[PDB]
C-alpha cells in the first residue's frame, strides 16, 4: 500500500588528478556530516518540502547516520516524483538562505563567503550537495543521493635541487626564510554552482615579487604525526638541510583562469653570487583554468 519514503545518501570520493584520474575517499574529517538539509521539489522545480536535520529525530522523520539514511514520514502518494536535493554541513547563513528558497533555480544563488578562502579557514566540516530525481511511487527508497563537496583541494610537493638546499632558520617550526602566497582565490562557496560561476577574488598577500614582506612563512603542521589534512611542511636531511616542501590547501571552485600559488625560495651562495643579486627566487604555480569542486589536484615538482 502507501508507505513512507526513505533517502539513502553517500559522500562522493574526491577525484584526484595529476600528470590522471583516481578516486580517493579522503579522511574522516573530509567525510564528516554534522547536519543535513533536504529539499524535495516537485517535477516543475517548485513547491519544495524541506527538512532541516541536526540529530536522529526531527519533525517529520528520522536520521540514521550509521546507515546514511533519512526516513521521512511523507507517503509515496504525497511524494510522487521529486527533484531531491540534499545539502550537508550548512551553517546558519546557508540554512537561512535555504529556508528562503522557492524554486530549484534559486539553489545556485545560495553561497557562503570566506574572507580568507583557503586552509585553515576552509576546514571540516565541508559544505556538500547532491541531487537525484526520483519517483517515490515506483520505489519508496531513493538509493542514493551522492553528496559532492563544494570545495576543491590542492597538494603541491616540491623536491628541492641543491641550489635551494639551505640550512634554514626555523622559528617555532616555521621556515622563516621561505614564504608563499595565494593569488586570485575565490571567496564564495556556492551550494550549487551556477553554469558560469562569477568571480569574487582575493589574494593572501598584496606584495608583488620581489616585495615578499607580507607573504606567509612556510610552516611545519604537515610534519607531525598524525598529520592534519591541510597545512605546510618540509623535510630536513641528517645535516639539517631542507630537501623538500609540501603545501596542502582547500580552495573554492573557479570557472575562470588565473588562480596561482607563489613561493619565495632562498638559495645557497657558493661564494660567487654578486651582492647586488642576493635574495630569494620566485616560483609560480598556475592552478587549473577551471578548478572543479571535489577535485584534489596533486603536483609533484622539482625546483
Amino acid at each position: 500500500g502507501d508507505r513512507s519514503i526513505e533517502i539513502s545518501i553517500r559522500v562522493d570520493d574526491f577525484t584526484k588528478t595529476g600528470e590522471r584520474y583516481e578516486r580517493n575517499q579522503g579522511s574522516a574529517a573530509e567525510r564528516l556530516i554534522t547536519n543535513l538539509y533536504l529539499l524535495l521539489f516537485d517535477q516543475s522545480g517548485a513547491n519544495p518540502a524541506k527538512y532541516y536535520i541536526t540529530g536522529n529525530t526531527f519533525t517529520g522523520g528520522t536520521w540514521l547516520p550509521d546507515d546514511m539514511k533519512v526516513k521521512l514520514d511523507m507517503t509515496q502518494s504525497e511524494a510522487g516524483e521529486r527533484k531531491v536535493y540534499v545539502v550537508a554541513n550548512v551553517d546558519n547563513a546557508v540554512k537561512t538562505a535555504l529556508d528562503a528558497v522557492a524554486n530549484e533555480s534559486d539553489l545556485q544563488t545560495v553561497k557562503r563567503t570566506t574572507a580568507m578562502p583557503w586552509s585553515t579557514d576552509i576546514a571540516s566540516p565541508f559544505l556538500m550537495s547532491g541531487n537525484k530525481t526520483h519517483d517515490f511511487l515506483a520505489n519508496r527508497l531513493l538509493d542514493n543521493v551522492p553528496l559532492v563537496r563544494a570545495i576543491a583541494k590542492v597538494e603541491l610537493n616540491i623536491s628541492l635541487s641543491e641550489k635551494f638546499q639551505i640550512v634554514p632558520i626555523i622559528v617555532n617550526g616555521s621556515l622563516s626564510e621561505f614564504k608563499f602566497r595565494y593569488v586570485n582565490f575565490d571567496k564564495e562557496t556556492y551550494v550549487v554552482k551556477p553554469t558560469t560561476k562569477p568571480d569574487n577574488l582575493i589574494s593572501s598577500a598584496n606584495g608583488v615579487w620581489p616585495q615578499i614582506t607580507d607573504w606567509t612563512v612556510w610552516g611545519a603542521s604537515l610534519n607531525t604525526s598524525p598529520a592534519p589534512d591541510a597545512g605546510t611542511g618540509y623535510t630536513l636531511d641528517a645535516n639539517g638541510k631542507v630537501t623538500a616542501l609540501r603545501i596542502v590547501t582547500y580552495l573554492n571552485e573557479r570557472d575562470s583562469k588565473g588562480a596561482t600559488v607563489e613561493v619565495a625560495l632562498p638559495r645557497v651562495d657558493d661564494g660567487t653570487l654578486p651582492p647586488p643579486e642576493f635574495g630569494p627566487e620566485l616560483y609560480r604555480l598556475p592552478l587549473p583554468d577551471k578548478i572543479l569542486r571535489n577535485h584534489w589536484y596533486k603536483y609533484e615538482v622539482e625546483i
